[PDB]
């Protein structure tokens, strides 16, 4: 528990010290090289705990590093840390091999691009758990190493090639941006550039120093000391006078663990308690393999909940999941606009056959687009393909720098539509169907166009029958203390300030969509019981009553399905799409939930 930290020690007193806190039941958990290769210094963590074996190499020659690896491997070993520094030919290694068990790892030190690391990890995802740009400019060599990343844990390194330096302030904002994102490591090379590396796993508070002297450093380690924040990552980068530090200080020594939580009851099957067991189990598999934090499953007959279970495989850091609260629908936001579509057809305000762009009073660059109607929106069959043109629902940057305003305004749903009308069609009305987000963005303007109400107020009014359906409002800070996080790794520019550099969170326009012109077609928020209920008086897929169909939603930080099966509806929210893979989702939604109604049945 307790943390023993040195720096701008050479490898004699390395040594020293190592051998002396091994032996008093210190474990090393940071190893850092740098300065010259024939006066190379080190930069060392070690923690008072009890763990498996470990072997530990400085001032470690390419023969010898690639000997003692490959030594320790055949006994079971895995490298868990990777240093070098000097040039290529002349180059010096450090390392940490510990008796764990992983699986899979991946380690390479003749790597001339960092990008090359995937060609030598396959089809695995791995979690980089060191690295040392070392070489010279000219002749840039990396180190990187990488473990199997079972949990499916999120994380993120920002490399800097021979054609690419990361400025490492933009970076370090943009990534802490993403809530509960920190920094695990900031890689420090001989020519002071910075490889920060990012989790969204919990060591409490945390803070962090760049391009620090070692007096800085010092100084730094004490302040953060007596607010009891000790070092978990520490990189030394240059020789001499040009000696600088990174360091990155938190509460815990190691990530908070997950704990489970289920809340809601399943009130209307034959054996409410087994049913209970039975799909607990299927989302407590699928949540601890993926890593995913919060999720809901829901069943409804006859709009009437007889099933919710809100679960949490989370920190302590993270709210316990409740059957009231709302996530992020994606693309299930569109059967509120069929809705609104379907009521507007039977009130007599519009017809399936009504050319839209004519209603508008627009004048499109492809006379096809005259004849696009009601109907073409609502099948996706306008002629809209966004695999050959792209996607307007995610252009709203590029669309906001072509007005007349140059960016210095954000894009609205009628600078899309305008912006869409004066290019092509990519096919001709009604020849075949290409899912859209566009489509449905254009149907909510018309619903506005027709009744001069916002479609929010409009769904409010007419559609939703006092279900809690909302906006997921764009900006990040709008978000920072909202009990269901939207998780992506992914940052994006910024469409909302199409002038600024700043990068921002995918959810929150990172991914190139302005949430408040897109209530249409992805950028509601509701409950999986608000989902199930909805859809037991609604199409779920197409337009007009209940129907035996499903739909799903994905963005930047979302996954929902909603289907009508049988005589119930069921829906299923996730806070990520960013589960291992789309086997894991479809596995669960098209087989184990399936299976699960099919084995346990409603009250008889
Ligand atoms: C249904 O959708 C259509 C298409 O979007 C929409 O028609 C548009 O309405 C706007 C008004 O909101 C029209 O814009 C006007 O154009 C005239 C010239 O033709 C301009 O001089 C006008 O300027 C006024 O407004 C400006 C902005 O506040 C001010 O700068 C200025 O001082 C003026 O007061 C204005 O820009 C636009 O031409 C149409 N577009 C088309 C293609 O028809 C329609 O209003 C929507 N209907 C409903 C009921 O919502
Ligand atoms: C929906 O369809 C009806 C029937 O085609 C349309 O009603 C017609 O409106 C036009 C234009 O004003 C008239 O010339 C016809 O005489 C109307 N027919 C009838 C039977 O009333 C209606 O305009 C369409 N709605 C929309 C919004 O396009």
């Amino acid at each position: 528990s307790h943390v023993e930290t040195y720096y701008s020690v050479d490898g004699a007193t390395h040594a020293e010290k190592s051998k002396a806190l091994k032996a008093d039941g210190y474990r090393i958990v940071s190893l850092s090289s740098y300065g010259s290769p024939d006066s190379a210094n080190y930069a060392a963590i070690w923690v008072q705990e009890e763990g498996p074996s470990f072997e530990i190499i400085h001032d470690a020659d390419e023969a010898t590093y690639n000997s003692w690896l490959q030594t320790w491997k055949s006994r079971g070993y895995v490298s868990t840390q990777v240093s070098a520094t000097g040039p290529a030919e002349n180059a010096v290694f450090a390392g940490v091999m510990e008796n764990i068990n992983v699986a899979n790892w991946f380690q390479s030190c003749e790597l001339e691009n960092p990008w090359a690391f995937s060609n030598t990890t396959g089809n695995v995802d791995v979690v980089v758990k060191g690295f040392r740009m070392f070489g010279t400019p000219e002749e840039r060599r990396y180190c990187i190493l990488g473990h199997e990343n079972v949990g499916n844990e999120q994380t993120t390194i920002q490399y800097s090639t021979p054609s690419f330096t990361v400025n490492f302030a933009s970076t370090f904002e943009a990534e802490t941006t993403k809530r509960f994102w920190r920094p695990s490591r900031l890689f420090l090379s001989e020519d002071h550039i910075i490889t920060p590396s990012f989790a969204d796993t919990s060591v409490g508070k945390w803070s962090h120093a760049v391009d620090l002297t070692k007096a800085e450093l010092k100084e730094k380690i004490e302040t953060e000391r007596a607010k009891g924040l000790y070092p978990i990552d520490i990189q030394g980068g240059g020789s001499g006078s040009s000696e600088r530090f990174t360091v990155v200080f938190a509460e815990r020594t190691s990530p908070k663990p997950r704990q489970w939580n289920v809340r809601g009851e399943i009130t209307g099957f034959e054996d409410n308690k087994a049913a209970e067991e039975e799909v607990d189990s299927i989302m407590r598999r699928f949540m601890e393999k993926n890593g995913v934090r919060q999720a809901q499953f829901a069943v409804a007959l006859e709009g009437k909940t007889i099933a919710e279970r809100s679960y949490t495989w989370a920190e302590d850091d993270r709210a316990i999941v409740e059957p009231d609260d709302i996530f992020l629908l994606a693309s299930v936001s569109k059967m509120f606009l069929h809705a609104s579509i379907d009521w507007l057809v039977s009130h007599d305000m519009l017809n399936f056959s009504t050319p839209v762009y004519d209603l508008l009073g627009y004048k499109p660059a492809d006379s096809r687009a005259n004849d696009i109607n009601v109907q073409h929106l609502l099948d996706h069959s306008a002629g809209y393909d966004r695999s050959m043109s792209g996607d307007p629902s995610f252009m709203f940057r590029e669309i906001a720098q072509s007005l007349p305003t140059k960016g210095a305004k954000a894009a609205t749903l009628r600078d899309v539509i305008e912006y869409v009308v004066a290019k092509p069609l990519d096919f001709t009305p009604g020849d075949y169907s290409a899912y859209s987000n566009y489509c449905p963005m254009l149907l909510s303007y018309v619903v506005t166009n027709i009744t001069g109400v916002p479609y929010l107020d409009f769904l409010e009014k007419n559609i939703l029958d006092g279900l809690n359906v909302r906006l997921y409002e764009t900006a990040a800070s709008k978000h920072t203390e909202d009990r269901i996080v939207q998780e992506s790794k992914n940052t994006g520019q910024d469409p909302v300030h199409p002038q600024s550099a700043k990068l921002v969170p995918g959810p929150h326009g990172g991914d190139g969509a302005v949430k408040e012109e897109c209530a249409g077609t992805f950028a509601m928020a509701a409950s999986a019981s608000s989902l199930a209920k909805f859809i037991g008086s609604h199409a779920v897929w197409g337009t007009g009553g209940r129907v035996s169909s499903n739909r799903d939603g994905s963005l930047s930080g979302a996954r929902a399905y909603v289907e009508s099966r049988g005589t119930i509806d069921w829906a299923l929210t996730l806070n990520t799409r960013e589960y291992i893979s789309e086997t894991e989702f479809d596995e669960l939604r098209w087989y184990s939930l399936p299976d699960f109604l099919s084995a346990f049945p409603i009250a008889g």
